[PDB]
């Protein structure tokens, strides 16, 4: 799946994003998934 800490999530405007739960980083750019 996604690299260390990265987890697929979703935003109130109706879109998917990615959150890194080990660093608190957040991106739309899909980290290998």
């Amino acid at each position: 799946k996604l690299p260390p800490g990265w987890e697929k999530r979703m935003f109130a405007n109706g879109t998917v994003y990615y959150f890194n739960h080990i660093t608190n980083a957040s991106q739309f750019e899909r980290p290998s998934g």
